[PDB]
């Protein structure tokens, strides 16, 4: 099984900014009702896509008091939930995250061990790439995200 | 087997909108000379992807008058059949749209139905999941889309 | 295994356009550090990205000797050794290239030739497609790309 999501946040200057679980410092951040963490909203959506549940936003409507004001994390432990009692084992996650800054070169080991955790896969099993977006999203984060399983 | 695929339409007020073979009232529609369904097209592209076998500009040009005017589901179908053709046989489908207007969530079982019975797969096989542009791309339908087969 | 990788360019007048690790003809060629290949950029992060292995930026800085000026094959090709060195086998490459000028459509056969012959992957396991951005990114080359290994 394959699945596929995507995310995208407006970044504003000073915002906290929250990628793969972690707060990472930086002059700009997500302007969501949500984390805005882009990364764990695309792996999500990802995850749900592979058995055709749904996305992020039929799922966790912040309008239901279990996910309203929670961070992303919970959402996904959430969807690895749903999906493994359907018998899914997860294999691998791969995803990209465009963002112009800040550089997450200084930050790629706690992101990659982040997301090692929390999806219980080795590292060599997550994926993770930056790509500034060259000047056509200077102020958003993108993420999109393949995940393997069984 | 696996292929990836994209599309993109202009969106133009009062034009239809046509996604994954259904009719969506919308105050916006494709502004195309297809009938700018980006979830067939991307789909479509993503089967001849994993064969190798072009894009549907190179198999379905509308100079070619057995597709010029048709409706993209056609093409689609003709994808799978050229696949097929060939050995493969289809397991899944996830895919991405974003646009910010209209809201696809109350046409999702329809949207979802849609691709299982074209593709003839089980629901939890079709991974749909919806985006809106958080102003990135405020007049156009993106679709991005993995097939996987055999 | 499978990975996802994504890059895009700048394009400018008056400047060589490389894709697929061709120079191809064109009144517009990346802006960019690098020969700007978007195609093998994003192809280079997926291979990268479905072993752990981190991104074309952690593996190939300019300030590394061995990089500096270097066309971006070498790129490709160390990271097929490296992930060849790990018992890899690539088996397909999936990919989508956005881009408003030049067509690409007349260098179909190049570029996927190219393609095959530098990830030593038969013709139908190259999986090429091609869009426009439909007005959304007309002074870009953007790519996003799929392999599938084992
Ligand atoms: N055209 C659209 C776009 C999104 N949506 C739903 O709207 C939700 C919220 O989309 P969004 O782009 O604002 O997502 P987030 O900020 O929650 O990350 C999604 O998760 C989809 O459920 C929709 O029904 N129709
Ligand atoms: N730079 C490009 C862009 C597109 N194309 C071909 O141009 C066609 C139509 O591209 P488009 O972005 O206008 O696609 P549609 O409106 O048909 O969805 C494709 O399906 C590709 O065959 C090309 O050869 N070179
Ligand atoms: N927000 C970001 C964006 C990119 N990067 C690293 O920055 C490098 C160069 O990014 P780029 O978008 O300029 O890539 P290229 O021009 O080399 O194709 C990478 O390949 C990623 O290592 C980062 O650490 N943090
Ligand atoms: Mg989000
Ligand atoms: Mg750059
Ligand atoms: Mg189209
Ligand atoms: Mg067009
Ligand atoms: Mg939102
Ligand atoms: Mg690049």
């Amino acid at each position: 099984r394959i699945g596929y999501g995507e995310d995208s946040h407006r970044l504003e200057e000073g915002r906290p900014l929250y990628l793969c679980g972690l707060l990472i410092p930086s002059p700009v951040g997500a302007l969501a009702h949500s984390d805005g963490d882009a990364a764990m909203h695309a792996l999500t959506d990802a995850l749900l896509s592979a058995y055709g549940l749904g996305d992020i936003g039929l799922l966790f409507p912040d309008t239901d008091p279990r996910w309203r004001g929670e961070r992303s994390e919970v959402f996904l432990r959430e969807a690895m939930r749903l999906v493994e009692a359907r018998g899914a084992k997860l294999l691998q996650a791969s995803l990209v995250l465009t963002l112009d800054r800040p550089k997450l070169g200084p930050h790629r080991k706690a992101l990659v061990d982040s997301l090692s955790r929390l999806m219980r896969l080795p590292q060599d099993r997550i994926g993770l790439t930056f790509k500034t977006s060259e000047g056509l999203a200077p102020s958003h984060v993108q993420a999109r995200a393949v995940v393997l399983l069984d």
